[PDB]
């Protein structure tokens, strides 16, 4: 047979400044000059947030993309694929950052009355870099709910980018569900004192998620069931906790009960609005995308106390991720995930950490599902090691020299594109290692063409969603080293 399926797409992530914090585009001539390099290197296409706080952040449905239109612009003369973030989250906001770009403050101007539109620790402060889920459905924004703003939103997009979605330049529309874009609670936010490697926090107790928690203890037959009180802080430890230790109540019906409602909130948020994004986007090239966070921290140990604070209901022998991988199905979504080129090695032993682990878990799931399944890296890496990390997990396998890799990435993010990523060693790396994701076949502009986006398929009863969930199965096996290394 042929070995042309074995081609993985490698797109490049822009700068985090391409569009400045007032909404204008000032870099035509550096980023032109900055996708010539990308071109000449072979790259398949970019990525881009758009930035919910500078389209619409003069006030409600008051939306500017000529920005982002500019942008667009250079990136279709360059021949090349663009994949679009919804970036409905801050940017930015710890001391430090450069790019500071908040959600709109006619939004965050709600919470000045009603503050229980920010995610909330048991402690009380709240986080502004995204709106609770607790009012996806709540109209407290001069009449909208959430989703109507983040479906208004990407309305906006499709008819204002209609010229780049006709050419099919955009063949991905990611839809940001959390902070940073994850659909993940703020569990580990380092402007309240987070630091690495903190089992983090239940950011759970605004008054419309605990309202929420309180109906679905009640319908459950306890009521006397509370927000868990007993998990700890953001820097604590598994054992130092009674919600996390030996015994702890995370193993309780009462702790069950809660992670799986705290969980299935996520997934659900996330279901919710990825079938509004169908709807908006229905008929156009594009595949839907949702990002999941990498918390390979606390994974080695029985707790997965970082990941379960986050919403993701891991355990040994509960797989949290296929449930999301579950979930959409039904939007024909594709799941991106991050840690594409750690290393376990790479850690510290005190983390209990097991990024490659972890990513084979999520990759499994989502490939078990029949799923396509990008990745991204974690860290700023220009050394070998971690494009030949990032190959492994590209092709598990390796190259099949006579058919389709047994399991492979649909595509894979470098981020992110920098001047120095583009000049003497780092460069010519780069180049070898988008050869050896193309299997040596060189760049092919019409590889994986987007069918038309199709109306989802009936929403799952959530029994159906956690229905994958059990009985936990090993990971697809994944080679130690890819067997198309990049020369250091």
């Amino acid at each position: 047979g042929n070995m042309l399926a074995n081609y993985v797409q490698v797109y490049v992530m822009l700068p985090l400044d391409v569009v400045s914090v007032d909404n204008k585009f000032e870099k035509g001539d550096e980023i032109r000059a900055q996708l010539k390099k990308l071109t000449e290197a072979g790259v398949d296409g970019v990525m881009i947030d758009v930035w919910w706080g500078l389209v619409e952040g003069k006030g409600p449905k008051a939306y500017d993309w000529s920005a982002y239109k500019q942008v667009f612009d250079l990136v279709h003369e360059a021949g090349l694929k663009l994949q679009a973030i919804m970036s409905f989250h801050q940017c930015g906001g710890n001391v430090g950052d450069v790019v500071n770009i908040p959600i709109p403050q006619w939004v965050r101007d709600v919470g000045a009355t009603d503050p229980d539109i920010f995610y909330t620790n048991r402690g009380g402060t709240r986080n502004i870099e995204y709106l609770t889920l607790g009012v996806d459905d709540q109209p407290l924004f001069h009449g909208r709910t959430a989703v109507q703003m983040y479906a208004d939103y990407m309305a906006s997009f499709r008819e204002n980018m209609k010229k780049f979605l006709d050419a099919g330049t955009i063949v991905d529309i990611e839809v940001g569900l959390g902070p940073a874009g994850e659909m993940r609670y703020p569990s580990y936010p380092q402007s309240q004192g987070w630091v690495f490697p903190g089992i983090g926090e239940f950011i759970c107790y605004d008054k419309y998620l605990e309202a929420d928690f309180k109906a679905a203890a009640a319908k459950a037959g306890h009521p006397e069931w509370e927000l868990p009180d007993d998990a700890g802080e953001y820097n604590d430890t598994p054992e130092k906790t009674q919600f996390f230790k030996d015994n702890g109540t995370y193993l309780t019906e009462k702790g069950k009960f809660f992670l799986s409602w705290y969980s299935n909130k996520l997934i659900k948020h996330g279901d919710k609005i990825l079938d509004e994004a169908n709807k908006v986007f229905l008929g156009c090239r594009v595949q839907l995308a949702i990002k999941i966070s990498g918390i390979h921290w606390w994974y080695r140990v029985p707790n997965h106390a970082a990941e379960l604070t986050a919403g993701y209901y891991n355990l040994d022998d509960r797989d949290g991720y296929r449930t999301i991988a579950r979930m959409l199905t039904r939007h024909h979504a594709s799941m991106n995930f991050t840690c594409a080129e750690m290393r376990d090695s790479e850690q510290s032993e005190e983390a209990k950490s097991a990024p490659e682990e972890l990513v084979q878990q999520v990759l499994s799931a989502g490939w078990r599902e029949g799923l396509h399944v990008a990745c991204e890296n974690a860290l700023g890496r220009y050394d070998a090691t971690a494009y030949n990390t990032i190959l492994r997990n590209a092709r598990p396998k390796g190259i099949n020299k006579n058919g389709p890799p047994e399991h492979k990435l649909f595509g894979f993010t470098y981020l992110r594109l920098s001047n120095e990523l583009l000049e003497g060693q780092n460069y010519a790396t780069f180049q070898t290692f988008v050869e050896k994701m193309h299997a040596n076949l060189g760049h092919d502009p019409s590889v994986d063409p987007v069918a038309p986006l199709e109306r989802s398929k009936p929403e799952m009863p959530i029994e159906m969603i956690l229905k994958a969930a059990q009985p936990k199965l090993e990971p697809f096996p994944f080679d130690k080293n890819t067997d198309l290394p990049v020369k250091d």
